[PDB]
């Protein structure tokens, strides 16, 4: 009944609209992880939206192979975080930090260690570093120290972002990342108690949550899944035997809200044959449900009428439409976003995009 107007709690947050913000990677931070000035225009710019879900934003280094991308480690990323969150707010905005560990999605070069993951596999293709485009390095399959070290670095991660002022995180959970890495059985090979049948493949998603949630709340707590399609070399054979029961935990955990990327055939940043486990995850995760990719301004709505989703989140489109809900609001047409800057520096393509 509510449409993309109507506001909207996710948990503690009373956003004014249900058009969020999805994570989109820009990197326009330094070299060593640190958010530049021009994130806080970029951020501000977008501040209309119910809620700005912030690029993923590194936990560790180990974990953070992204050339140029922020981190929430260090006392030095919460002091430059701390003036672009509080932009967002003076403009009666709310953001959350999406917490990031790449797992195998990284390059030693970058990161100081080898690639770490479920399973000692290596992601398909090249990878992005500071010098260009290298081959994946097979990654190591983390081990019991490891598991409480990143869980730690998860806990300091969340702290260090209410630090900063966010409202909440969201665990970025999803795109054949460290956590994604764990849940597909594509990717997970493990024969302990992490790996194998689906309870035991939802067990370090299980464990990051429980860590974070016990540090600043569950209320202030989301999580992005992708539950269908391989992303970055990471599927599952069959994604609803895991990301349903996945989405059932993160309900009884109090987890304050579940975003979905999800694709289909003709996907335009990505496209599978599985289908949408947004129905099925809908009966057993009950607090609120964002969908995400490929949504038209028509479509987001008749998903909110129809009762599928509580929300929806736009990316691309508010690469190029800091503006995006008046736009919807008012009938403007939008403007298109340019994909040749979506990951290059400085303000083309990230800050000179005008409001209508
Ligand atoms: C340039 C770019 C950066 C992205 N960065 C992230 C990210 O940091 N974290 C994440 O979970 N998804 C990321 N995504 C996926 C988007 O959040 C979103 O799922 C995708 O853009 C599809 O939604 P849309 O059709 O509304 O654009 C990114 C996508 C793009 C194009």
């Amino acid at each position: 009944h509510p449409t993309l107007f109507d506001p909207i709690d996710f948990g503690p947050i009373h956003a004014k609209n249900r058009i969020v913000m999805s994570p989109l990677t820009r990197g326009r931070a330094d070299k060593e992880a640190v958010p530049e000035p021009i994130m806080a225009e970029y951020y501000a710019q977008r501040a209309s939206a119910g809620l700005i879900i912030t690029e993923a934003t590194g936990i560790s280094r180990e974990g953070l192979g992204f050339p140029y991308a922020p981190g929430i480690w260090s006392d030095a990323q919460v002091e430059a975080w701390k003036p672009i969150v509080a932009g967002v707010h003076a403009k009666g905005g709310k953001i959350v930090c999406q917490l990031w560990h790449m797992g195998r999605m990284v390059h030693s070069s970058v990161t100081g260690t080898q690639p770490v993951s479920s399973s000692a596999t290596t992601a398909p293709g090249e990878v992005h570093t500071y010098e260009g485009k290298k081959p994946f390095e097979q990654a190591r399959a983390i081990d019991a120290a490891d598991i409480s070290r990143i869980l730690n670095d998860y806990e300091n991660a969340a702290r260090n972002a209410i630090r900063a002022g966010f409202d909440g995180v969201q665990i970025h959970a999803a795109n054949g990342y460290l956590i994604d890495e764990f849940l597909r059985n594509g990717t997970n090979h493990r024969t302990d108690e992490y790996g194998g049948v689906p309870e035991n493949r939802i067990r370090f998603l299980k464990e990051v949550t429980e860590r974070v949630i016990a540090a600043i709340g569950a209320d202030r707590t989301g999580v992005r899944l992708s539950p269908n399609g391989d992303t970055q070399g990471c599927i599952d054979s069959a994604p609803e035997t895991v990301f349903v029961p996945a989405a059932k935990l993160l309900q009884d955990l109090g987890v304050a809200w579940l975003e979905l990327r999800e694709l289909g055939p003709n996907g335009t940043y990505g496209k599978t044959d599985q289908p949408k486990l947004s129905p099925q995850i809908r009966k057993v995760f009950l607090r609120p449900l964002v969908l995400n990719t490929d949504y038209t301004f028509e479509a987001a709505q008749t998903a909110l009428a129809e009762g599928k989703a509580d929300a929806i989140a736009f990316g691309r489109k508010f690469i190029s439409n800091p503006d995006l809900p008046e736009r919807f609001a008012r009938g403007i047409a939008l403007q298109p976003d340019d994909m040749k800057t979506w990951y290059s520096q400085g303000p083309e393509g990230y800050t000179d995009y005008p409001s209508a």
